[PDB]
Order: structure tokens, then sequence, then C-alpha cells
């Protein structure tokens, strides 16, 4: 097996059961898992490779636990920037209705390239139209051409315009082809063992934009198959209203009517989420992907992320879709996280270690895992460094892990994804990125032109 | 003089009057000053350099209204990152009454530096300690090293501890003593000619840090020598308190009872203006420098900016001290500037091109300079390019303009101030900056080992 040691990092923040934040540390790992973390004497030990990380912090890599990665080819669309949420579900709906499984396969490859370079070792993404032959498999290809640890989930969406919803019905489905492709790609992809770089999830896109009754399928085969379920949920005023108006019920009423709470559930957004769903969360353990970019350019909200956190709601991070952020930036997500709970709540709302923490743990708890989220022995080897001795963070060696929070700064230096080094002196080793680029906005100028 | 073309760039946001945004944009710059806009009609221009700006968008450089750039040197002080505002200040109060010299000339050129490479060139500052023989001619020579179009201001504070404030005496001076200073520094340093790289303000940390009468002369001070006055006001809540219970009067109400309203005059935050503020600052031509990742990092509120610009307010954005933000991003405050107005006010509350205009015309308007701000014949040759086929704006070229507010791009590829090419392919020309970054830091580590 194939040994690796990186050496002496100024800080080595592990997020383990101590929280230890080792001066000097060094980790080595072995195949995809960490053997042991430390300084002193591990220092000392012979591997395959070494990598000197003097003057850089080491974190646990950032998990991404919410995404549309397909509209990272349309972003800043001059009739989406402003205006409500009506007119940018209007106006890009027909966009994609373009959509190619090459542009999948691409689209998935460039948001996680994104993501990679800042801090990010694990993404969902919530895919949720098939226009064109489309396929969750395209995504897939992707993401395993760019070595990302993946949760794919399986979007949905069977409401479109001749049943009284929004989107145009090239964009909606059948609900037995949604489970039966469900049921298919759980059988084909869903590794559950420990360090699986793909897991599956079921995922319509709202409880309103898919029948009530393919909402309890849905979730009576999650339960079947192991697999966890995501949805969006209490992101606006409409959101709430909808569903008092609709069903006698909060979101969160709704959701623990279908069986939508438990572990094996998160909840994108939650903006609007009422003190009696955020206990409901907390007793049932039912996760949250915390959006705040989104949240904020959407105009959806502050998220009362304090308050989750307080009960013992599990809480992740998600940049979601690049058409509602714009950015695919991981540690901004995690900066944005304290600015706007601090903001919104006061100066003690959340600081440097809790957001960091929540781009850590946190996500991989609402993802259902726990071999990912910290560094020490028998954890996946998913972590990243950042250089410490750069403008970005000149003057802030005071906490270089406050820093990576508190300031902005650049790309990683290094990333190592189960156990693979994917990015070197801030270079993606897994894909050719200016090549990728290139192709990517071809096709988004052919996608909206 | 030498002549400088930037030809052909993907979009050219001027900022002009039309607000012209020309696709295959060029640039012809003689001197300090742009001598032409316009489209490849300008390619049989001659001159020294040509720089080929394909794929790339040129804006008007970002303009960044309020700094304390020595608390560049004490970012993230693990006492300072959370707490109250009365904790942020009693454990950064003294560490900072160590700082030397060196270390003001240095921290100037590492905040300008990281202001640069994210598309600004023009920068005031707010610097309000003067310990252990540091002087705003320290600040000074640090930005004549790095080129970056400079308003200093001469900050201070009179209200010590030994007279009921929160700074220790050993960083409040004596008013006299500051007027003199003010008045030397105005006469030595302050160019009023168009296109000036340096300029003098006159700032006392807060109407409440200094005396009345402080207040009253600094003013009279600025005026007589046609200079503009700076301060922070209506920050939080405590602001607006203080200034009800101990002077009967809103903070605006307290400011146009001091003298300090007015187009020479701009305030830092206006977190907590009211509306009858809001209206008296439009009608008196009163700034405002809006510092959003301030304003969320201290917990101070969301500044009522729509507001303000819909009555006609002159908005600036800043990016403020490096103890209270932490970065100084300016790019990423124009950002900050839009998401944080849309999430306190709506989805109509600010769009890409407003932020930008803040970012640009609005800082140029605060300072008080009709020179700097948009691109456009015989305005000053500041200006910036970022590189459009990077991963961070992949799939956002349908607008150039709002992937910059809407992404988070990297460094500028190119940066011009004054004429001088300042960032060429992304490095900074001016200073060799890893060897100032590297000074910083030791200075940084001396600075926090001081025995207090
Ligand atoms: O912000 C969003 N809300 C709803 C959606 F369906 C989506 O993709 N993005
Ligand atoms: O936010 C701030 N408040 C008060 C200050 F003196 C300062 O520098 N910054
Ligand atoms: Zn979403
Ligand atoms: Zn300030």
């Amino acid at each position: 097996k194939r040994t690796l040691l990186f050496k002496n990092a100024e800080l080595l923040v592990t997020m383990d059961d101590e929280r230890r934040e080792i001066r000097g540390g060094c980790l080595l790992v072995e195949g995809n898992r960490i053997v042991a973390v430390g300084g002193d004497e591990l220092c000392a030990a012979p591997a395959d490779e070494e990598i000197d990380l003097r003057g850089h912090i080491v974190i646990p890599g950032l998990i991404n636990t919410h995404h549309h990665m397909f509209q990272s080819l349309t972003r800043v669309i001059p009739d989406a920037q402003d205006g409500e949420l009506f007119d940018w579900l209007n106006n890009l709906y027909p966009i994609w209705a373009g959509l190619t499984p090459e542009m999948i396969r691409i689209s998935t490859q460039t948001a996680m390239a994104e993501l990679m370079l800042s801090g990010c070792t694990t993404s969902s993404d919530h895919l949720y139209v098939y226009p064109n032959g489309c396929r969750l498999d395209d995504s897939i290809d992707g993401a395993r051409e760019i070595g990302m640890r993946f949760h794919a989930c399986r979007g949905s969406m069977s409401v479109g315009r001749s049943k009284g919803g929004l989107p145009p019905d090239e964009l909606v489905e059948n609900e037995q082809a949604i489970l039966e492709d469900s049921l298919r790609l759980i059988h084909s992809y869903h590794d559950a063992q420990r360090y699986s770089m793909l897991r599956i999830a079921l995922a319509p896109c709202s409880p309103f934009s898919v029948s009530r009754e393919l909402m309890v399928k849905t979730a009576q085969m999650a339960r079947e198959q192991g697999v966890s379920l995501h949805t969006h949920l209490a992101e606006n005023d409409s959101d709430v209203s909808y569903s008092q108006t609709h069903f006698g019920m909060t979101p969160a009423q709704y959701a623990e009517d279908l069986g939508w709470v438990g572990s094996d559930v998160w909840h994108a957004h939650c903006v609007k989420l009422d003190r009696a769903g955020i206990s409901l969360f907390a007793r049932t353990g039912t996760g949250v992907a915390h959006c705040p970019c989104s949240n904020m350019r959407l105009a959806s909200g502050i998220a009362p992320i304090r308050a989750m956190l307080d009960e013992g709601v599990s809480v992740g991070l998600g940049v979601d879709g690049s058409a509602s952020n714009d950015a695919g930036n991981m540690i901004a997500e995690t900066r944005q996280a304290m600015l706007l709970q601090r903001v919104g709540f006061g100066p003690d709302a959340m600081n440097a270690r809790q957001a960091l923490e929540i781009a850590t743990r946190g996500g991989a708890k609402v993802l259902n895992r726990d071999d990912i989220g910290y560094l020490a022995t028998g954890m996946a080897a998913d972590f990243v460094a950042f250089d410490l001795n750069t403008l970005n963070l000149a003057g802030a060696k005071h906490d270089p892990l406050a820093a990576l929070v508190f300031c902005t700064p650049g790309n990683v230096a290094f990333s190592v994804i189960n156990g693979q080094v994917v990015i070197r002196e801030g270079v993606l080793q897994t894909i050719d990125l200016p090549s990728v680029v290139q192709q990517h906005n071809r096709l988004a100028c052919l996608l909206v032109n």
C-alpha cells in the first residue's frame, strides 16, 4: 500500500474529538485512509512520498452539501440577475431545456474544480432536470475523472406547465419513470462501504414540484435501499404560504407527515424554518444544508442557524447552484456563514471554528457519513493545505485557522482526496483544467445562444 | 511623456455619463491621463507600448474610502475575534501602542498591495494612533513606494483612559498638538491639482473621541485649507444612544451641529442613520463610506444604503481596518455590498452595476474628486483588467461586468494607476511583494510580543 507523509504543517487543524490544532503537525496516510496524526516522532516516518508543509495550514477537507452543478453553465444570465424568483425560474428554465449529456459531464467538472481549489473534498449535487437524454450517469462520469468524493442526488420534478407548475413539460418526468431510474442508479452506483467515493441520494426538487405520493414513495425506496433523502425546504416566504394554503401545514410539519425526517434526510436552506420545526429537526436528527450566499443573492433571508445549532440540529454548508450564488467557493462560503450569522444575530452568533466545523463535521453529519469530516486514525485521507505566507493572509498568522474565515485566501496549495494528491502547488492534477474551462465556456455559449 | 494603448478588451466598462460598456474597447493614455476611449479605430493610434486585453474585462479602478491600514499587522488576534466591541477595543489598543514608524511604512504597503491586486487604484486611510514617534509621513512614504493614489487622513483621538475614554493615554494626543500637526501635513503634502496622487483630510476618530472644540476647529481648518473631513458616524446602536443621551441629538443632527456636513465631509458606516439623517445628508451633499464586511464582522448591522441612494446621498465603499473585516479585498467588498443589501431589503435593492458604481463613481464623489472614478477623455488613467477565461468566471461570460460581483474572481491581471502599469500579468511591479510580506509578518510578530 502506498504511503504518504505530510510533514511540519505550521498548524494542523484536526477537527477531531479534542479539536486538536497541532503546531508542526504531521499526517501519515496509507492508501485512502489516515494512519496517524501528530507531531514529534511521527514526522520522522518513512513514506513513499513526503510533502513538506512548512508555512501551511492543513484542515480537514471542506464538505459541500448542496449544489446544482449544471447551472455553472448559466451564471449571471442578464434576465436572471435581478428581479423576482418567478422571473429567475421563467428565464432560466428555457435555457436549461437545451442541456446535453456532454454539458452535464463538463459542468460537473467545472463546478467541482472550483470547489476543490477553494478547499472542498466532498460534494453533493442536486441535478433535477434531464432533457435531451441527460442522465445522472453523465455527472457521475465527470466526477470520476476529477476525483472528488461525490454524493450524487437523483433530483426530480413531475409538476410542469400542463399540471399547473412553472417548469415546461419538457423539464418534468412521469413519476413511475423517476422511481425506476432512481432504483437503477442506486443499484448501479451506490457504494455503501467505508471510504466510498460515490453515494446516491433521492431528491425531488421540492415537495411541491412532485406529487405527495411521489415524496412518500421516494422516502420508502430510500429507506429500503439504505440511502439518503434531500430536497429544498422553507427557502422563502412563498414556500411557507404555499405549504399553509395547499396542505394546512408548515414546511417542517409537511416533511414530517411525508416521513421526510431522520438522520438520513437533509433539507436545503430552511431559511424560514420556525421554532417548532427547529425542535422537530433537532429531536429527529434531520439535517440542514445552509446556503448563505444563495440566501442573500436571491433575497431569501437569514436562516436561524445559531438557533438550530443551539438545539442540536445537524447543519452543513452548501454553495447551491451557480445561477444563485453565483460563485462556487467553499472557503468563501464558510466566511459568509460567519458574517451573515453575526449581522443577523449578534457578535456571539458564529465564530471561525464554529463556521469551519459546519463546513467539515457538519457536512459529514448531514450526508450521514462518519468516515469524513475530521483528521484522525482510520478516517478518510481527505484534507487541504493553504499557504500562510501569502499577501491575503499577511498579518493573520496570530491565528492561522481563523485567518481562513476572517480573511479571503486564494486557492489551496495542496489537496488530498481518498489519499490521491489531486492538487499540487495550486495545480489541479486529475484533469486538464484550462481545456475543461475552454470547453465549458464554448458549451455555455452554445447553450444560451 | 509615455503613451500606452490598451486594445481589444472583451468588455470595456467606462462608467461614463452614458455608462458605455464597449465590446472590443480600447484606451489610449498619455502620462497620467486618458487621451481617448473607443473601439478598434484606436488601434491605429501610435503608442510606446501596446497591451493586448482580449479575453479581459477592463473597469475603472475601484476606490476605497475607509481603512485603518495599520491594523493589517493585527488580523484575527485571538482575543479580538469574538465578543463585544468593548472587548475588541480593549484587547487591540494595548497591541497598537507598540507600533513603530517602520510598521506604519510597511503595513501601508501590505494593505495597499491587497487592495491593488483586488482592483483598487485609489484609497483613503484613517490612521488615528501615533505612538512611539509614528507620523502620517510614514504612511505617505509607504504609499509612495507602491504607487497607489492616496487620501491620507490625519486621524486623531484626545479622550483617553485618564479622561474617561477607552483608549489608553499613550494613544491619545493633546488637541493643540493635533491641530498643529494637521496644518503641517496639509502644507507639506496636500496636492490640490488635477491627477493628484496625494491629498490630506482631517479625521477625528469619532465625534466622541475628541472635544467638541476640536471637532469645530478641525472643520474650521479644513475649510480654510480646502481639504475634506472624515470620521466614524452612527456605526452601531451604542453610537445612537450616546448622542441621544449626552447631546439630545441623533448622530446626524450632532454632525450638523458641529458643522460636519457638506460635500467636503464623508462619514464612515452610518449603519444606524435614520430617515431624517439620510434626508439631511442628501441635501447637504454629505458622503457615506459603506463598509459591509466590517458591519457584519462586528455585528453592527445592515446600513440603509438603498434608502440613501434613493434620496440622493453620495455613497462610496470601504473595506475598513483589517482588524474588523478582516480582508482587504476591494472587489469582494463590492460583492458583499450587493449581497447584503439584497438580504436586507429585497431583490431590487442592489444589482451588479449599482454596486460597481458605488465602488467607482461613488468613491470619487465622497472623496470630492472629479478626475477619477470613470474612464473618459481627460480622466485619470486609473483602471484594472480581470481575465475572463479563468475557472472562477467559467460560465459567467454572459455578462462580464456582473461576473465580477456575482462570482469570486481572483487577482487582477493588469492595473494602471496614474498611467503607470503597476500590476502586469498578475504581478505587482512597484514593490518586491514577497519581501514586503515577509517583513510585514516579522514586524507583526515583534509587535504582539512586546511587553505590556
Ligand atoms: O435557489 C433556488 N431555488 C429553487 C431552485 F429550484 C433552484 O435551483 N435554486
Ligand atoms: O469598527 C471600528 N470601531 C471603532 C474603531 F476605532 C475602529 O477602528 N473600528
Ligand atoms: Zn438549490
Ligand atoms: Zn473604521
